[PDB]
């Protein structure tokens, strides 16, 4: 459980959606961030992989404002402190808004992956993942903009998997968050995405996955392929 606060890009501090907060409001502060219902810090769960909960949470709706970042550079994702035992990857996608990102409808958005970490050292299970290289970084995630991505507005889906309870069907837990940005600077280079409502099935095998036996087989990241 844990939500990201804000980020960073261009060396600009932007507030996120404060989730423990905005929602109790009538007319919350405009962000860069989308809004959710998400008020149990929670997630998305394999029940809710084919509901529009999945694309940017639940019940989310379109940030107000948009936070420009140059083409090649890092993002810096400052989650709230993240517990330890909710290990799992992180993964990162761009979707085009082909216009104003505060005004496209989010079940139009098509996934590319641009970043994803997984497994860094299952020597010894449950063992060391992308989300524990972000809590001791300062609990920040970062991820670059790769440079030949076309100049445009983007919907920007940073997610942790947590695994702790994965071997069961419907066990792990997506914490997607959204941000609208501007990529300035770019190249001409675009992936192909894929609807939020066909990132993931609870079948995958990176999604239905035991951290806690032998991890000699590794762990596929799931999702579609990183764009390169
Ligand atoms: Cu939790
Ligand atoms: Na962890």
């Amino acid at each position: 459980h844990g939500f990201v606060s804000g980020i960073v890009a261009d060396g600009k501090y932007y507030g996120g959606y404060l989730v423990n907060q905005y929602p109790y409001m009538s007319n919350p502060p405009d962000t860069i961030a989308w809004s959710t219902t998400a008020t149990d810090l929670g997630f998305v769960d394999g029940t809710g992989y084919q509901s529009p909960d999945i694309i940017c949470h639940r019940d989310a709706k379109n940030g107000k404002l948009t936070a420009t970042v140059a083409a090649g550079s890092q993002i810096e994702f400052q989650w709230t402190t993240w517990p330890e035992s909710h290990h799992g990857p992180l993964i990162t996608y761009l979707a085009p808004c082909n216009g104003d990102c505060a005004t496209v409808d989010k079940t139009t958005l098509k996934f590319v992956k641009i970043a994803a970490q997984g497994l860094i050292d299952g020597s010894n299970p449950p063992g060391v993942w992308a989300d524990d290289e972000m809590i001791a970084n300062n609990n920040t995630a970062t991820v670059t903009i790769p440079a030949s991505y076309a100049p445009g507005n983007y919907v920007l889906r940073h997610e942790i998997i947590a695994l702790h309870s994965a071997g069961n069907l419907n066990g792990a837990q997506n914490y997607p968050q959204c941000f609208n940005i501007q990529i300035t600077g770019g190249g001409s280079a675009q992936g192909s995405g894929t609807a939020g409502t066909s990132l993931y099935k609870n079948t995958d095998p990176g999604i239905k996955f035991d951290i806690y036996s032998d991890l000699s087989g590794g762990y596929p990241i799931p999702g579609p392929a990183l764009f390169n």
